[PDB]
């Protein structure tokens, strides 16, 4: 309805400019009428989810690639699309004018924006926090009497996780994930560095981190917050490192399977909460499948586990076939989540790069690759960051599909912002994948699905320079002549009957 004013930082592409008066915005998704196909294309020159419409036709003749639908060929359904609320993301949005904050908050939540359906939520304090906390620093509090929700809670990411609710139409699934424990539970006495919770599985300290799962779920309950879903611990294999800089807690494979059979399962099974789902891993997929053999083989671990939560840092070392695709062959009935992923977070990665294309390109080939192996959702990091790619209180900036800039009341939306709405606009909770072949070696990605009504949903990036002439086939209804440009992403729509 209202487009992107342009703005280049002098990378590939430019932002979407943003302020307590003007955003740009789409209109709610709809299918076109039976024999007529939507695009929306957004390209590197400027383009950022152009509709536009074209003809089915009966035939088609020519050596150009095609790809063809096979609907009846049924893989994953997907639950959805979000991104994180950190302490950095609600001090970044609330700096913002209260209008400014509101158009924010419609771009990611509203059918005018990109229709997110997933809020992380982490469990007290992490990196991308400017205060070191839990929600138990009173020493030795085994009781957990001295448990309660700060004001990082209690006045930022709680009012914040409301106000987005209000703006959704869909049903928002909240997903938390703890970083540390109280230091006092952990071998090392310190947020950060190599250090678990002392003593083993089924012990006084371990009973007692499970029931901070409890307590944490029934204060977010006093606030009228439900979650979907918790993680067993944030990046578990971090706190095995020496020297980890910031909030970890370090498990084996070993460790979280003896914790979740003995501590966390039955904690949780035995409350009110038991209806929330628990995901294992939240870690690198270079550590599949090996960890979720050692978890899943256990059948008392097995019987709590819903999930597999994969982060996206090493995937660049971690070929999807070895891990995700080994992972679903012999867990089939265990469904694999993408919770976290950030580009500027690596040593040769600058923290911000203001209107990359590239940086959207990463995130389109991410979302593709995941959802052609099984991954029923995607998860970004922090909602927004400042143009330091901050606050962080370790200074471990990095890049955010929305930056605000507080000097001018200003939030930009990158390339990354349009990459992921290619698909959370357009892929509702219970979208299925279906097959979708090339007749010939191209270089496009490209993935199919199936609207919960029937119809089709085609997205196709090509990260080459050159333009690749197109037909979709869909053998019930016919085909979409098509081009795909240099460096653009399309989403195709169109109903089956
Ligand atoms: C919040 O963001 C708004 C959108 O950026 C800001 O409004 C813009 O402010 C600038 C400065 O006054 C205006 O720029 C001038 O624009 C005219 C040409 O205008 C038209 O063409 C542009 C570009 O295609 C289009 O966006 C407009 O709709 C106009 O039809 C030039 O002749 C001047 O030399 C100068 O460049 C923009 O017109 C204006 N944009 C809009 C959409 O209103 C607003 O100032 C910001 N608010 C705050 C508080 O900072
Ligand atoms: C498509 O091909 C068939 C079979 O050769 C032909 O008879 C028909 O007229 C063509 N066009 C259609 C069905 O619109
Ligand atoms: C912890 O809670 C108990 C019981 O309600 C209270 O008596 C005590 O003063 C609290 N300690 C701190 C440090 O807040
Ligand atoms: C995911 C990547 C970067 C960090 O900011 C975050 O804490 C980690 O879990
Ligand atoms: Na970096």
């Amino acid at each position: 309805a209202r487009p992107c004013i342009p703005k280049s930082f002098g990378y590939s592409s430019v932002v979407c400019v943003c302020n307590a008066t003007y955003c740009d915005s789409f209109d709610p998704p709809t299918f076109p009428a039976l024999g007529t196909f939507s695009r929306y294309e957004s390209t590197r020159s400027g383009r950022r989810m152009e509709l536009s419409m074209g003809p089915i036709q009966a035939n088609h003749t020519g050596t150009g690639l095609l790809l063809t639908l096979q609907p009846e060929q049924k893989f994953q359904k997907v639950k959805g699309f979000g991104g994180a609320m950190t302490d950095a993301a609600a001090l970044n949005i609330l700096a913002l004018s209260p209008p400014a904050q509101n158009l924010l908050l419609k771009s990611y939540f509203s059918e005018e924006g990109i229709g997110y359906n997933i809020i992380r939520v982490p469990m007290a304090s992490c990196d991308f926090s400017i205060r070191t906390y839990t929600y138990a620093d009173t020493p030795d509090d085994f009781q957990l009497h001295n448990f309660s929700l700060p004001e990082e809670d209690t006045k930022l990411k709680i009012p914040l996780i409301h106000r987005a609710l209000q703006l959704a139409q869909r049903p928002v699934s909240l997903l938390a994930s703890p970083w540390t424990s109280p230091t006092w539970l952990k071998t090392n006495g310190a947020v950060n560095g190599k250090g678990s919770l002392k003593g083993q599985p089924g012990d006084i300290y371990h009973q007692t981190w499970a029931r901070y799962f409890v307590k944490f779920l029934d204060a977010y309950a006093e606030h009228k917050l439900q979650f979907w879903a918790v993680t067993a611990e944030n990046e578990p294999s971090a706190g095995l490192l020496s020297g980890y800089p910031f909030q970890c807690l370090g498990f084996t494979p070993e460790h979280q399977r003896d914790f979740i059979a003995r501590d966390l399962g039955p904690t949780l099974a035995n409350s009110t909460h038991h209806n929330v789902r628990l995901l294992m891993l939240d870690d690198q997929r270079l550590l599949l499948p090996h960890w979720a053999k050692v978890v899943l083989t256990d059948p008392e671990a097995a019987k709590y586990v819903h999930g597999i939560a994969v982060h996206w840092y090493l995937d660049f070392l971690a070929p999807a076939k070895a891990t995700l695709g080994e992972t679903h062959r012999l867990f089939p009935n265990t469904m694999l989540f993408a919770s976290e992923a950030c580009v500027g977070s690596k040593f040769w990665e600058q923290s911000v790069r203001l209107g990359s294309w590239d940086r959207g390109m990463q995130y389109s080939h991410s979302i593709i690759t995941n959802l052609l192996y099984h991954v029923v959702g995607w998860t970004d990091w922090n909602l927004a960051l400042n143009p330091e790619g901050g606050p962080n209180w370790v200074r471990n900036f990095v890049d955010s599909p929305i930056i605000v800039d507080i000097t001018k009341d200003t939030f930009y939306k990158q390339p990354m912002f349009y990459h992921l709405g290619h698909f959370s606009k357009f892929i509702p909770e219970g979208s299925q994948r279906v097959g979708l072949v090339a007749s010939q070696k191209n270089d496009l990605d490209a993935v199919a699905l199936m609207h919960p009504d029937g119809s089709a949903v085609v997205v196709v990036l090509n990260r080459s320079s050159k333009d690749v002439p197109l037909t979709i086939k869909d053998p019930a209804v016919g085909f979409l002549e098509t081009i795909s440009p240099g460096y653009s992403i399309h989403t195709y729509l169109w109903r089956r009957q």
